[PDB]
């Protein structure tokens, strides 16, 4: 369902009865493989057993075209997520564009941050902020899932950034909330609220979310600007404002050599403005920037941000937990390192650090362990991305018996391990940690995630 005024306006900008077509019928399941757990062709030839058709996504080397219910979705290795979504990430990117510290506006409910995390190699930081409270558990469920640890989560309304945090950014990723006109094909009455008074004000908060988002930038580094949404308030007039804003401060950089078919939807600013049925997928809009100068300087530091609950282990300590992980499998890079707050011990990105002090983080990195006496309780979090399962004291489950950890449930193995602390994995990928106890193997797989159905 489309109304008058937003159908006869969509005859007026197109570069049409395709669209309508293309519109009117639903998505492709779409999936991207995580490769901080497993390479393409790795993931290709572990699957081939479940006879898949999958069409490569052009924008994305990792994309193609009850999956949530699959074990490799469970241990983390692919992303159901819409090959729109992959697009503004893979402009992040492009051109061997190597950012170290990025930031993530609106974050929820992870596709994207999880897929820079992949493309930084789990290197450098990443701030990923959400305004909804709710989506936030949601953003992190998904973030512990692909074991990515670079990355930190804050709960702001994205326009404070600009001010807070001036020159921070070497890269960021600003997909505005839209009219969400590319989002018929998943919800066939998406639009349904959608006014062209409606549209000017959501272009205003578009407005001051890229003005924030390029102050937030420094000077140098690229922006990424994205939407759902089709027409051009929303979009390249949003672009072009800034760049008035700005005249000699901002470029666009053209996204055409971006895949081979880029070119279908080049403007001429260098923007890639999406039609759904272009590359056969959702409705969207791409524009990079980058700052070029510094831009004057705002006032607004008023959020004095008071004490930070965590302070950085010391290192006769940090030694003896570096040694006392690493005998249960669990490693970490020189990009981390550790925090502590009560029982509590943390990693945190060092990409990071920078931060602490100029916004209240709500989560930061992960929670390694919590001290209990002389020991340590492992968090599944730490175990997901930190064991390194190519072990002599790693071991793998029959499908029988990883079907029974995710119903969380205790397994008995043939074989029966030496370890009192025994790596558990399955197609050998980190699944958990368990106790001996035994002949047993204590589910220690954390209950808001017991799978409740069919596998």
């Amino acid at each position: 369902y489309f109304p008058d005024a937003f159908l006869t306006q969509m005859r007026e900008a197109m570069p049409f009865d395709d669209f309508l077509a293309a519109c009117q019928r639903p998505l492709r399941r779409s999936i991207r493989v995580n490769t901080l757990k497993i390479s393409v062709a790795d993931f290709l030839q572990l699957t081939a057993p479940y006879g898949w058709t999958l069409t490569p996504i052009p924008w994305c080397e990792e994309g193609f075209w009850p999956l949530g219910s699959t074990a490799e979705h469970l241990s983390g290795l692919f992303y159901i997520q819409e090959a729109s979504s992959m697009l503004p990430v893979a402009a992040l990117f492009a051109d061997g564009n190597a950012p170290q510290r990025v930031m993530d506006v609106a974050a929820a409910p992870g596709s994207k941050t999880t897929q820079i995390s992949a493309r930084m190699n789990n290197e450098g930081a990443i701030l990923a902020n959400e305004f909804s409270a709710s989506r936030v558990k949601v953003l992190h469920a998904n973030i512990s899932r692909c074991g990515i640890s670079n990355v930190a989560l804050t709960h702001f309304d994205g326009r404070v950034f600009g001010a807070a945090v001036p020159e921070m950014f070497d890269a960021i990723l600003l997909d505005a909330p839209c009219s969400g006109e590319g989002v018929v094909r998943k919800d066939p009455d998406a639009l349904k609220n959608w006014s062209p008074e409606s549209n000017q004000e959501i272009a205003a908060t578009q407005r001051e979310l890229i003005d924030s988002a390029f102050h937030a930038l420094r000077p140098g580094g690229t922006l990424v600007y994205s939407t759902c949404t089709l027409n051009q308030e929303e979009n390249e007039a949003v672009c072009l404002w800034l760049k008035e804003t700005y005249p000699d401060a901002v470029e666009f950089l053209p996204l055409g050599d971006l895949f081979p078919g880029a070119n279908k939807a080049l403007t001429e600013e260098g923007f890639l403005h999406v039609f759904p049925q272009i590359y056969d997928c959702e409705g969207f809009f791409v524009a990079r920037l980058r700052k070029t100068q510094a831009i004057p300087a705002l006032p607004a530091p008023k959020y004095k941000v008071g004490n930070f609950p965590f302070s950085p282990v010391k290192d006769r300590e940090a030694g003896q937990i570096r040694q006392a992980a690493t005998g249960v499998g669990l490693n970490w890079d020189e990009n981390l390192r550790l925090w502590q707050r009560d029982k509590e011990l943390w990693l945190f990105p060092v990409g990071i650090e920078a931060l602490i002090g100029k916004v209240r983080f709500s989560r930061l990195g992960i929670k390694l362990a919590e001290t209990h006496n002389k020991g340590y309780r492992w968090q599944h979090e730490a175990v997901i991305a930190l064991a390194s399962p190519d072990n002599m004291n790693a071991f793998e489950l029959t499908p029988q018996e990883a079907e029974e950890w995710y119903r969380g449930r205790d397994v008995y193995p043939q074989a029966a391990p030496v370890a009192d602390d025994v790596l558990v994995t399955f197609q050998h990928q980190p699944i958990g940690l368990a106790k001996r106890i035994g002949s047993r193997l204590k589910n220690s797989y954390p209950r808001e995630l017991v799978r409740d159905g069919k596998l």
